[PDB]
DNA sequence: AAAAAAAAAAAAAAAAAAAAAAAAAAAAAAAAAAAAAAAAAAAAAAAAA
């Protein structure tokens, strides 16, 4: 997980078409989608973090939020951030995941071992946090994933522990619209159960928007 | 009268069994407490004219 020749990614980095290599590297089962590809090509590079003295922190995580109606291929590019991403986890909105989103302190159920269990947000601190189903989350969720994808830390006050504990994450996450259909006639923000400040807290809003064409029908039963 | 004897007869030392005294003496199991987590019942706050 070290690399040793440096110089194969430079001749690459060259090549003058490396963006658009690049682009069309992520996600190979994944048939179309080419801005989500962009966009997800784009957060998985980031930007630079940066903080003026020491009073006007801008994150560099490019936040994604994918919001389609559903067999859209959302989890795929997930599942595919996870895969090619080191420090990725995955959660989601529902209560099938192995982390959550909020930090608790308990004694694990394995170890027996007072432990405090960091969430999927501080987990993910120099990585990726892949939220699915971002729309069906609780208050308690919400607002831990407000907290850390606007000040980039969690904070405790559990058991007599009173700690803040840092997520620089990049969040991406897939989100259903409202009624299970995208309504283009409405805005994004009435489309999908989040609200305003959960949503501003993203950089890119991919809206996959599904549609009849039978060329791209033929082409995506092909695949 | 003293001169050999020839015993008591005392001492030191030994034995010599008794019968009493002296000297040795942690690790294994249990329970209780305090803490957890879990099935059930119970008590809250969002729904609409
Ligand atoms: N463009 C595509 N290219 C390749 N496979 C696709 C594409 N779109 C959908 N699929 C396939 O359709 C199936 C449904 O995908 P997926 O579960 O990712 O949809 P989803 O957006 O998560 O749906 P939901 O919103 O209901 O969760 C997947 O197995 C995926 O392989
Ligand atoms: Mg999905």
């Amino acid at each position: 997980l070290t690399d040793e020749d440096v110089k194969m990614i430079t001749s690459l980095s060259k090549d003058q078409q490396i963006g658009e290599k690049i682009f069309a590297s992520i996600a190979p089962s994944i048939y179309g989608h080419e801005d989500i590809k962009r966009g997800l090509a784009l957060a998985l590079f980031g930007g630079e973090p940066k903080n003026p003295g020491g009073k006007h922190k801008v994150r560099g995580d490019i936040n994604v939020l994918l919001c389609g109606d559903p067999g859209t291929a959302k989890s795929q590019f997930l599942k595919y951030i996870e895969k090619v991403s080191s420090r990725a986890i995955f959660t989601t909105g529902q209560g099938a995941s192995a982390v959550g989103l909020t930090a608790y302190v308990q004694r694990h159920p394995v170890s027996r071992e007072w432990t405090l269990e960091a969430g999927a947000l501080v987990l993910a601190d120099r990585g990726v946090c892949l939220i699915d189903e971002f729309d069906k989350m609780n208050d308690q969720d919400r607002t831990s994933i407000h907290e850390a994808m606007e000040q980039q830390s969690i904070s405790i006050s559990k058991a007599g522990i009173v700690t803040s504990l840092q997520a620089r994450c990049t969040v991406i996450a897939a989100a259903n619209p409202i009624g299970g259909r995208y309504d283009p006639s409405l805005t994004f923000s009435e489309n999908v159960d989040l609200t305003e400040p959960i949503i501003s807290r993203f950089d890119i809003l991919c809206v996959v928007r599904d549609t009849v064409d039978p060329v791209q029908d033929e082409m995506l039963a092909r695949f």
